[PDB]
C-alpha cells in the first residue's frame, strides 16, 4: 500500500547524459550510439537572442567549435546539423551505454520521469505531466537546458522531451527529441507566455481510483451521473472534457475496484462542488491530476523494468 | 524555478539490486564488493511466522539454500551470516558496479530516496522522510521488502534504509542497512502499531524558505515570535519542538531570503491558526514536511552528482 510520484529508475538514461559547449554557453546533451542531442540554442551568443536565423549561426561553425565531454572524457565532433530546434553532433565514439530507446511525441494528459542535469551532471529526478497547455511544472534551473523527460517500458526508454527555457510565470517548454516545441513556444525571446491551462480530468478520476484501491473511499456516493451531465460540470471548473475513450481507458481501474466510471464521475461532480471540508485523499488537499490511468496500474499492481 | 519532490538519480543503486530466493520466499537483496544484503525474513517459512527463532532456523541451512540472481547470471553463496535483522551472504563474484558508499542510521525527520524494486528489478524511484514515530510513507506492494533507501553526497551512495513490513495504518517499516529497526518494530507477527506521529517543523519551515524563493509570498508577515512561544504553538499543533540547532541549520536559507528564521516562524503560526483561507503554497494546501533544509538548498541552487 502507499502512493507516492514515482519515477522511473534513472540509471539507463543516467549513462546517456553529457556535456555540451559552443563558445561560452554550456548545456546538457543526449549521447545515443555516435549521436549527442542537444537544444539549438547552445550556438547562440549575447549578440543574437533576439530573432537569431539559426540556418546562419549554424553554417558560421566548424566540429572543433563543440566540445562535449563525458564524464572527464571529451568527445570529438564529427559531424553537426540542425533538425527543428535540436542539433545533432556525430561524435567518433557510440555510447556503449546506449539503451534500447526510441523517440516519442506525447499528448497533454501524458506522464513522464524528467532527469534534471547540470554540467552533463544528473543532480535530481522528479514526475511531470504534459500539461493542457504545453507547458511543464518543472523544476530547472540555469544550466538544466538539455535535461530529458522518458517514460520507460519493459527494457525501452522512449524519451519524449528535452528542456530549453523558462515561461514568465515559472513553467516550462521544451521540445520532443526530433527538435518539435509542444506547444506554440519558440526558442527566442519574446513576448509568449503559457495559456490558459486545464485540469486533466481523466488523470484525476485514475487518482481517485487510486485512493479507493488504498482504503480512502469517503468521497463515494451512491450516484451516478451521465457524460453529458459530468462535462457540463467541468467545464464550469475549467476541467478537460471527458471522452468515452477515457471512460474506456479508466476500464481496469474500475473493473478493479468494482466502481463504474460514471460513478465515479458523480463522486467528482460532489467534490468540485463542495469541496473536501477539510479531509485528505492520499495526502492531498486538492484534487491530482499528474497521474495517469496507466501510472496507477503501475504503482497498485507492481511492474518493473 | 518551480519545485518538486525530488529523487536522487537511481543508476548506482539499480546496479547492486539482486533476488534472493530461500526456499518459497523470494525478495529482493543489495550487492555490494561481494556480499549480498537482505531481509533476514527470507529464511522464514509458513511454520514460523509467529516467534520465530532465526539462529534455529540459520543454523539449519547451508550456501545451497540461497538462491541469488544478478539479472539472467546466479551468483554463488559461499558464505552467510545474519547481522541484526539483516541477511549478509558472501558471493563468489564481487558486483563490478559498485559504486563509492557508505552505511548510516538517519535521524527522524531526515528524507531520503528509495529504489522500489520486485524479484531483483528496480520499478521506480520516490522520495521519503522518516516520520518522527519511525515509519515511512511509502509505496510497497508484496514482494519489495529489501528495497533501498538512499542519499547520494558528490559520488558516494549513503544507504540507510533496507524495507521490511507494511503495518496495519498503511504505513512502512525497516531497518538500517545493519540490520537495525528503526523504531520499536520486530520482524515477527505481532500486534505492534505506528505511534502517534508529529509534523517535522524545522522542513516545514525549509518549505517555506523554498516558497519564498520561488517567489510564493502571501504567507508572511511584520510579525516575529520567540523560539518559547513558537514552540507553545506547536505542541498545541502536534508539530515537533524546534530547537537552536535547527534555527542554526535554517541560517543559510535565512540568509538567502533575508527572512529571520523566528519572522518565519510567526508567518507558520499564522498559518497553523488561520489555515490557508484557499490559497495554496507550492501547488500544496497542505504544510509540507517531507523537504530538509539541505533539500531546499540543492534543489533551489542546482549541486549535482
Ligand atoms: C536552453 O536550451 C535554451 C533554449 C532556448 C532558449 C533559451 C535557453 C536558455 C535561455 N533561453
Ligand atoms: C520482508 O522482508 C519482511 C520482513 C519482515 C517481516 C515480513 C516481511 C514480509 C512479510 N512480513
Amino acid at each position: 500500500s502507499g502512493f507516492r510520484k514515482m519515477a522511473f529508475p534513472s540509471g539507463k538514461v543516467e549513462g546517456c547524459m553529457v556535456q555540451v559547449t559552443c563558445g561560452t554557453t554550456t548545456l546538457n546533451g543526449l549521447w545515443l550510439d555516435d549521436v549527442v542531442y542537444c537544444p539549438r540554442h547552445v550556438i547562440c551568443t549575447s549578440e543574437d537572442m533576439l530573432n537569431p536565423n539559426y540556418e546562419d549561426l549554424l553554417i558560421r561553425k566548424s566540429n572543433h567549435n563543440f566540445l562535449v565531454q563525458a564524464g572527464n572524457v571529451q568527445l570529438r565532433v564529427i559531424g553537426h546539423s540542425m533538425q527543428n530546434c535540436v542539433l545533432k553532433l556525430k561524435v567518433d565514439t557510440a555510447n556503449p551505454k546506449t539503451p534500447k530507446y526510441k523517440f516519442v511525441r506525447i499528448q497533454p494528459g501524458q506522464t513522464f520521469s524528467v532527469l534534471a542535469c547540470y554540467n552533463g551532471s544528473p543532480s535530481g529526478v522528479y514526475q511531470c505531466a504534459m500539461r493542457p497547455n504545453f507547458t511543464i511544472k518543472g523544476s530547472f534551473l540555469n544550466g538544466s537546458c538539455g535535461s530529458v523527460g522518458f517514460n520507460i517500458d519493459y527494457d525501452c526508454v522512449s524519451f519524449c522531451y528535452m528542456h530549453h527555457m523558462e515561461l514568465p510565470t515559472g513553467v516550462h517548454a521544451g521540445t520532443d527529441l526530433e527538435g518539435n516545441f509542444y506547444g506554440p513556444f519558440v526558442d527566442r525571446q519574446t513576448a509568449q507566455a503559457a495559456g490558459t491551462d486545464t485540469t486533466i480530468t481523466v488523470n484525476v478520476l485514475a487518482w481517485l481510483y487510486a485512493a479507493v484501491i488504498n482504503g480512502d473511499r469517503w468521497f463515494l456516493n451512491r450516484f451516478t451521473t451521465t457524460l453529458n451531465d459530468f462535462n457540463l460540470v467541468a467545464m464550469k471548473y475549467n476541467y478537460e472534457p471527458l471522452t468515452q475513450d477515457h471512460v474506456d481507458i479508466l476500464g481496469p481501474l474500475s473493473a478493479q475496484t468494482g466502481i463504474a466510471v460514471l460513478d465515479m464521475c458523480a463522486s467528482l461532480k460532489e467534490l468540485l462542488q463542495n469541496g473536501m471540508n477539510g479531509r485528505t485523499i492520499l495526502g492531498s488537499a486538492l484534487l491530482e491530476d499528474e497521474f495517469t490511468p496507466f501510472d496507477v496500474v503501475r504503482q497498485c499492481s507492481g511492474v518493473t523494468f
